[PDB]
């Protein structure tokens, strides 16, 4: 009784593998899945190939979104067309049982299968330095004039391999991405990887994707996320376990400051008091990146120590960089042309 049985109970295309669509398309089956709907692996009888199919929610609030993502990857896929900017190319899309259908090349899997791979001991310092590269490089794409492209929803999970072995990437899932003063959602970003101006309900720009960057390349080698917050409130008091309270001239003009802070007569900052006798955060600033990275103790855990590509000075390098994308003021956050001539990224 959905969609003329068609669809779920939840506005999903109900797959079944072998499914021939339209006689171009051989539906081989499931392969991801996401609040926007489903990603299908397909064999393009057409174009003899192997593609993606997203199918997007029969739902018009879907719709809608998908139609803005269509926009903004057509768009960067006519500024890419060497395809060298590390942007999932969308070949053409379509509508089929009022589903949109979105053809994309075929990926390999994304950075959570790697790092899911590996046990979640991490993947190297030499190949998280490939990732960043790649990513900046990226954001630098998205960061151009005519673009000015908010991905929105960075996170392991939308960054996937071109082939399983080999280290190069293509950034997916435009879903939720906008352009500057295009803005429409305040409630944006995966929790783990969301910035402290969308936290604090302030306007924000391309600057998110930067934050969110600094928290994936920290996973990457870590093997864990490093805010893992279960709500938007232990998110940020997991924020400020590491980076300390937030600037007051921050806090000063976030309209969402007291869902986490308290301002004192002084003027300056603290988080919210908490009921008597209930302790469960380390206090602001003590939780410190050079202890989560192992800087002088061996890699994460010391699980690094002994190997090449781990020195000391590597992961001061790194560490720099991570800081300097995690920067509270948006203003002063790393930019992708800056961030590109870090030290972490000379030489070999
Ligand atoms: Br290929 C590919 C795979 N997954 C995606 N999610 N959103 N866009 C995508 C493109
Ligand atoms: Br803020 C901040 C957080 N963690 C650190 N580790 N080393 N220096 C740091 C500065
Ligand atoms: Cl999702
Ligand atoms: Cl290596
Ligand atoms: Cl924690």
């Amino acid at each position: 009784v959905y969609n003329d049985g068609y669809d779920d109970d939840n506005y999903d295309y109900i797959v079944k593998n072998g499914e021939k669509w339209m006689d171009r398309y051989e539906i081989d089956s499931l392969i991801g899945k996401g609040s926007f709907g489903q990603v299908v692996k397909a064999y393009d009888r057409v174009e003899q190939e192997w593609v993606a199919i997203k199918i997007i929610k029969n739902k018009k609030a879907f719709l809608n979104q998908a139609q803005i993502e269509v926009r903004l990857l057509e768009l960067m896929n006519k500024h890419d067309t060497e395809m060298k900017y590390y942007i999932v190319h969308l070949k053409r899309h379509f509508m089929f049982r009022n589903h949109l259908c979105l053809v994309f090349e075929m990926l390999s899997y994304n950075l959570y299968d790697l790092l899911r791979n590996t046990n979640f001991r991490g993947v190297s310092l030499n190949l998280t330095r490939k990732f960043a590269q790649q990513m900046c490089t990226a954001l630098l794409f998205l960061a151009t004039p005519e673009l000015s492209i908010i991905h929105c929803d960075l996170k392991p999970e939308n960054i996937l391999l071109c082939n399983p072995k080999r280290s190069a990437i293509k950034i997916v899932d435009f879903g939720s991405s906008c352009q500057l003063g295009q803005r429409i959602y305040q409630y944006i970003q995966s929790r783990f990887y969301r910035s402290p101006e969308v936290l604090l309900g302030m306007p924000y720009d391309l600057a998110i994707d930067m934050w969110s960057l600094g928290c994936i390349l920290v996973e990457m080698h870590t093997g864990e996320p490093l805010f893992s917050g279960a709500n938007e409130v232990d998110q940020m008091n997991k924020i400020v376990e590491v980076l300390g309270i937030p600037p007051a001239h921050i806090l000063d003009q976030a309209p969402k400051a007291r869902k986490f802070f308290e301002k004192l007569p002084d003027g300056t900052w603290n988080l919210k008091k908490t009921k008597d006798g209930k302790r469960e955060y380390k206090p602001p600033g003590t939780r410190k990146l050079h202890n989560i990275l192992g800087v002088e103790t061996g890699g994460p855990g010391g699980r690094r120590a002994g190997e090449s590509g781990h020195t000391v000075a590597d992961y001061l390098k790194f560490k720099d960089l991570i800081l300097r994308m995690l920067d509270y003021d948006p203003k002063t956050r790393i930019q992708p042309y800056y961030a590109l001539q870090h030290s972490f990224f000379k030489k070999t």
